[PDB]
């Protein structure tokens, strides 16, 4: 029993992380086969990142322009034979296949996913965390300068999903960077320019699921057998911030398992936005929205 | 900038993961040079768990009783060729060092340190979570059954310290384990009976870092002209539930840098442990003990203009 933020296990992400160099600016790539990701802007030096025009940037660049250093493990020189732009990565081609390449995959997350993030400065993994991409299709997550080309992944039966490149930080703790196809999350464009983030939202499936793991860690006291059922609380988020509840798979094991209803962990959620009231619920006063089904299911009893 | 609940990277420790089989009792285990380590309870028969006479379960062994075996990542091909009994744990030595093994040493962590855990199950590592040893020195975990032999452990300089092997879970969602001098924490016995925990408290010093971190994450509402000074502090600590306050270097470091004394941090303790009048630190509505000093320092501490 118990419930803590979950990350997976990053040696198999470790392997593959290396340094790249363009110039002056230094930040982290993935390695996988022959290739090494980056972000693009690697390429721009650091007092013109207000609005670089990265074609042009490309143009005036040769495979000598960019350097590769596996610096953990068996520390090598890696030499760049290729290059291209994919989006707002660059895609280099390097001499030798990195011989630690897992079984993996590519895939873009939806809002209210969590997965798993390895910090690297200089191509060295510093720590280890798991976010939720947000409604506004941000990430809250600790990065500091360097931090870019930081890799966010998942893991399932011996497979890494990679599913995010460090970009960028928005404002304050907030966060955005790129699926491996490079499309930004969010549609954040690379540049220092402010840019407007959309409104966040509660992600009711979540908030769900944390409900659940509370009543297999024995807290139920907020569990009435009043319900609201789905269309009614639909209507309900679209004016309180919260998100459309569609039910899944994941969500009915855990009702069944606990015998407590979706409609009723819907009323409860409308009853605790309005306030805890000196209660809480896992330590917390406030609802949780960052474990997905899945999450939770991993961390209780089967 | 932000904060979050931060683990070293694991793929160190994830090369020494091995399983033990005793009879028909398979455990996680820790490989390191020509040693593997391992819950003393693989010699307990599944039914006979609750009261256990392991120095008679012992005497019954010899070093073939105990297969050592690596199906994940590199395998290996290891015999046991001595074994003998370390507090709670099993500490066997293999034939062959495993040539994965980082430097290393072994350390107790102390009420109020944090500390990585690389959850295991069946030889595999699952995830990786981080936890703060309690004032009662038990820890705030998620664990299931068949995760003993987990591993806790801290990465700095190039040295991971392993501070933990998992065993039991006590109550709900509070678990404990050994270090690796094979000491229970909290001195709890490896059977299945009821055992008292003592009373936990707040980490006053860990709760000061938080606050400083949220100031320098822009959250300074709490910061006020009020000053409650160390000793008066821990008066009201001794009556209230908290560690008593003792100055470091780290916390200092943080007062520095944001201009908010200690003082000021343990008046806005006094008044936040009352209640936070509807207001939020860093999302949260209620105090955070489980970052240390240090820690916060990792995510927030820059550069410093002499
Ligand atoms: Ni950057
Ligand atoms: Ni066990």
């Amino acid at each position: 029993s118990g419930l803590v933020k979950m990350s997976a296990p990053s040696g198999a992400v470790e392997n593959c992380i290396v340094q790249v160099t363009c110039g002056s600016m230094t930040l982290n790539g993935l390695w996988l086969d022959n290739t090494v990701w980056c972000p693009r802007h690697i390429m721009c030096p650091a007092d013109q990142l207000t609005d670089p025009n990265y074609d042009a940037l490309l143009i005036s660049k040769t495979n000598h322009s960019f350097i590769v250093q596996k610096h953990i493990g068996a520390q090598a020189n890696l030499r760049v034979v290729a290059h291209s732009m994919v989006g707002v990565l660059l895609k280099l081609t390097v001499d030798v296949a990195n011989p630690s390449t897992p079984a993996y995959t590519f895939s873009t997350v939806k809002p209210g996913a969590s997965f798993s993030v390895l910090a690297c400065y200089n191509g060295k993994p510093t720590g280890v965390f798991t976010v939720n991409l947000r409604h506004n299709s941000t990430i809250k997550g600790s990065f500091l300068c360097g931090s870019c080309g930081s890799v966010g992944y998942t893991e399932n039966g011996g497979v890494i999903n990679f599913v995010y490149m460090h970009q960028m930080e928005l404002s304050n703790g907030t966060h955005t960077g790129s699926s491996f196809d490079g499309v930004m999350y969010g549609a954040f464009e690379d540049k220092q320019t402010h840019q407007l983030q959309l409104t966040d939202k509660y992600c009711t499936i979540n908030v769900v699921a944390w409900l659940y793991a509370a009543v297999l860690n024995g807290c139920k006291w907020f569990v009435k057998p009043t319900r609201v059922g789905i269309v009614t609380y639909n209507e309900w988020a679209l004016s309180n911030q919260f998100t459309e509840f569609v039910g899944t798979q994941s969500i009915d094991m855990l009702a069944h398992r606990t015998g407590v209803s979706v409609e009723q962990m819907l009323a409860a959620i409308q009853s605790l936005h309005a306030g805890f009231q000196g209660k809480t619920i896992l330590g917390q006063s406030t609802l949780e929205d960052e474990f997905t089904p899945d999450d939770v299911n991993m961390q209780v009893m089967g």
